[PDB]
């Protein structure tokens, strides 16, 4: 009975179990011992939470940041429905006070021990708010469709929970001596690095020749006393060639995870290159068969553990905050006991000078690390940047974190698993602190599983994703079983995009489509693709697939569309989804991820650009899901003016359009959700870099809200400027040559839209911090990011940088 379940987590995860014990590591074992049952005591908790906190753990509300209504409302063991009018100010109780009183009149005769499922949806509606409030709600009303909404009682709502059972005195120079190695000349570079920047001296060595497997033993030496090692400290090699040709790299802690100075051989399986790196892991490449090790030795010293910590409890200027001349290095920390007391928002700038190489200081800055009042979350955003590694400051900053909402957490969630790639161990604060948000959440659960799952192809991480994978399962049984239900969807998928792929080769795309559908027809097709939750939402229940409907784009990587349909959902049941294998699907994430962010906080001061926010989600090597919009066509196709229609330009083909799809005063609308979702993604793609857009990957709605897809191009790598095309500028101005009120309104909502974003600039700024941890190559140099910097343009001032962004948009209605 544990045999099926540690069988079933080896599928799931990607990896089998039986490689973790193989691996006879101890840090890897009570890893795997201390989290297996923080989280299962976690589960403990779950399975006696109340109903109504039942109903928070496993259908977390959609919130959106006077009038009437029309509510469809059911009941679970009938059909019989009934209509409503309420307002958008009431409570969910009204309607279900209302609810089971035209019941208690057709059923010939307590509100509170209900909840309204939404239909067909895994999303539920209770609670303080009013109705409006709803992210369902306040969405169906502009579509003006009517909510089906169901009376679920209390004892069904338990129902389900039910079934979810599951030291100092040393004072000579540190140094290391090198051995072998076993892959001109060959040359050694080796650094000892805190964080960022390095503590001792540059290090390189004894020339050999390329006559390798080399061997050295030179007694390597390093510029630093051994009692002023940082608890952190780094050791980095870096192994090349000359008469510079780069070969590989690899990183070590000097300290055990048990918190002891290292001694004394070892061996490092390095990692290839491309030229010495710091951010690189302090574990060593898996392949261990081709792999160029290099041997060292770290001296003895005697056992010297690290020092527990009541004995580190031993001990005009501000034209300053928010690069130094450290002729101010000085007075900053020269004055740092009141930098904590009148000024606590500046802890990372003081850091930042804090002597890492030198254990005096260090202990005097954790001594006032202790007493620090906790930070704001932008802050301890901060904190988390690679350059901050201490365990404590990270400790800090997790602790500062815990004031975090599960919506902000599930807004940076993407960040803070990429900041798991820095850790130096396995144990840390951060992960059990994920873990604990996750366990605590099931859609947060949901998705930091996927941003997980999904990396299991990459060497550097597969141990650490494979492990916490593991331990979340232990802690969530039948959470597992409906992630199987998903990885197996995209198990079958794959074969059939694969298929597709190879059939489309040699066929026609008749032929491939009518081939692919009998593929998909198969018992065993039909059964895998139905009947599961959306990776790319649990809320959305993918269920019936109608396999009429789907097909294939006919280009290169030949992504798959996949339509469904709930009959107990109805309209808002069916939705599709779109496979695509061969690209790297990370990119995008990232860029719909910060123009979500960009909606939301424009929302969150009341302006509201009509924005398009679909999923993307990666699932795993080169391959994941993208959420479909139905009702919407390219720029492109329409722009093809074709015959058939009921367009004298190619002018008016998309304004024709528009007024085909809003006949009568609808029309009206549509301008307008035009003039807005144009001016968000016109400020979006401007601020971070989106590049070559055209009609191709420019998509309109029918309700007229324009969106954008295919992010490939990235904070304007081939500086990228505003762009305002000809078209949309003709829709904005209603048809009219010279539509000067409605062409200036746009221009405002641009302002606007581009000043809201410039107040949390430093938001997206320390986000994208965090995300050079991913790997993305169009985000890994220092200066992407100053990409961001120039086009927020943050260091102008409000009146100032507007000044400046008023040119940019007036030289780009000049193009047309
Ligand atoms: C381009 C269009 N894309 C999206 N359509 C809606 N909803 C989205 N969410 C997306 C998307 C996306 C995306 C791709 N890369 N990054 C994001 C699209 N994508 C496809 C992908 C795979 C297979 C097919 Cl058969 C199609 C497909 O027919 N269309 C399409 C073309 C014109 C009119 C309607 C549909």
């Amino acid at each position: 009975v544990k045999k099926l379940i540690n069988s079933q987590i080896s599928l799931l995860i990607g990896k089998g179990l039986h490689e973790f014990d193989s691996l006879r590591d101890p840090e890897v074992n009570d890893f795997r011992t201390k989290m297996r049952q923080f989280c299962e005591e976690a589960a403990a908790h779950r399975q006696q939470l109340g109903w109504v906190e039942w109903l928070q753990y496993s259908f977390p509300l959609q919130l959106e940041p006077n009038r009437a209504l029309l509510v469809n409302v059911k009941f679970e063991g009938s059909e019989e429905s009934f209509t409503f009018q309420v307002s958008t100010k009431d409570m969910p109780l009204a309607l279900m006070a209302c609810a089971l009183r035209k019941k208690a009149t057709v059923f010939r005769q307590q509100p509170e021990e209900y909840a309204l499922q939404v239909n067909g949806r895994h999303e539920y509606l209770y609670g303080n708010y009013p109705l409006c409030h709803f992210q369902y709600i306040c969405s169906c009303l502009h579509s003006g469709l009517t909510p089906h909404l169901t009376m679920v009682h209390s004892s069904s709502i338990l129902a389900m929970r039910d079934e979810q059972s599951n030291l100092w005195s040393l004072e000579q120079p540190f140094s290391i001596e090198l051995i072998e190695g076993r892959k001109m000349k060959l040359v050694v570079q080796a650094g000892l690095f805190h964080g960022n920047e390095m503590l001792c001296k540059t290090v390189s060595s004894s020339e050999v020749n390329v006559c390798s497997e080399p061997v050295w033993k030179q007694r390597l030496e390093f510029d630093i006393s051994v009692c002023d090692l940082p608890r952190m400290a780094r050791l980095c090699f870096a192994l090349y060639a000359v008469v510079d040709c780069p070969i590989a790299w690899a990183n070590l802690m000097l300290f055990d995870y048990k918190d002891q100075l290292k001694t004394g051989e070892r061996c490092l399986y390095m990692w290839p290159s491309v030229l010495l790196n710091p951010a690189g892991t302090v574990r060593g490449n898996p392949n261990t068969e081709s792999a160029a090790a290099l041997v060292i030795y770290l001296p003895e010293v005697a056992p010297v553990y690290f020092p527990a910590l009541e004995k580190i409890l031993e001990l005009l200027r501000e034209i300053l905050e928010r690069e130094l001349y450290e002729h101010e290095k000085d007075l900053v920390w020269k004055m740092r006991h009141e930098v904590q007391e009148h000024f606590p928002e500046a802890l990372a700038r003081l850091l930042l000078v804090t002597k890492w190489n030198k254990h005096e200081d260090v202990a005097q800055m954790l001594y006032l690390l202790c007493s620090w009042p906790e930070l704001p979350v932008l802050s301890a955003l901060e904190l988390l940047d690679f350059s901050f590694p201490d365990c404590y400051v990270g400790s800090f900053a997790i602790k500062s974190l815990r004031k975090l909402t599960d919506d902000e957490l599930f807004q940076y969630l993407l960040q803070l698993v990429q900041v798991l790639k820095y850790e130096s161990y396995l144990d840390c604060e951060l992960t059990k602190f994920l873990l604990g948000r996750a366990l605590a959440n099931r859609k947060i659960g949901h998705f930091l599983f996927w941003h997980l799952r999904s990396e299991m192809h990459v060497p550097s991480v597969a141990l650490r994703f494979g492990l916490i994978m593991e331990a979340y399962c232990r802690g969530s049984t039948h959470h597992m079983k409906v992630l199987m239900k998903q990885g197996e969807a995209l198990s079958k998928l794959k074969a059939l995009n694969d298929f597709v792929k190879v059939s489309s080769q040699k066929t026609t795309k008749p032929q491939t489509k009518e081939m692919m559908h009998m593929c998909m027809r198969q018992e065993t097709y039909m059964e895998a693709l139905s009947h599961l939750q959306s990776p790319l939402d649990p809320s959305t229940l993918l269920e019936e697939v109608c396999v009429e409907q789907c097909t294939f784009m006919d280009s290169k990587m030949k992504p798959l569309w996949i339509m469904y349909s709930s009959e107990e959902a109805g309209s808002a049941g069916n939705v599709g989804i779109i496979f695509k294998n061969g690209d790297d699907l990370r990119q995008d994430m990232l860029t719909l991820q910060m123009i979500q962010l960009m909606d939301v906080l424009w929302k969150q001061e009341g302006l509201d650009l009509r924005m398009t926010p679909y999923g993307c989600l990666p699932t795993g090597d080169r391959t994941g899901l993208i959420e479909v919009v139905l009702h919407s066509d390219t720029i492109a196709n329409i722009q093809l003016n074709k015959s058939n229609m009921a367009a004298a330009f190619n002018k008016d083909a998309l304004l024709n359009w528009l007024k085909s799809k809003n006949p009568g005063e609808a029309l009206d609308r549509a301008i307008e959700e035009f003039t807005l979702s144009c001016a968000g993604y016109c400020v979006a793609t401007y601020v971070l870099g989106i590049g070559d857009r055209h009609s191709d990957n420019i998509m309109i709605r029918e309700s007229g809200q324009l969106f954008h897809i295919d992010f490939g191009h990235f904070l304007g790598n081939f500086r990228v400027p505003f762009i305002l095309t000809y078209d949309f500028v003709h829709v904005i101005q209603q048809g009219k040559t010279n539509n000067s009120e409605k062409f200036e309104r746009f221009r405002g909502y641009c302002e606007r839209a581009y000043t809201i974003l410039r107040r949390h600039g430093l938001l997206f700024l320390h986000l994208f911090a965090l995300m050079r941890a991913a790997g993305l190559p169009e985000l890994s140099c220092s200066k992407d990011i100053q990409y961001l910097k120039d086009s927020l343009a943050l260091g102008k001032t409000e009146e100032e940088a507007l000044k400046h962004f008023r040119v940019k948009f007036n030289e780009a209605l000049r193009e047309s």
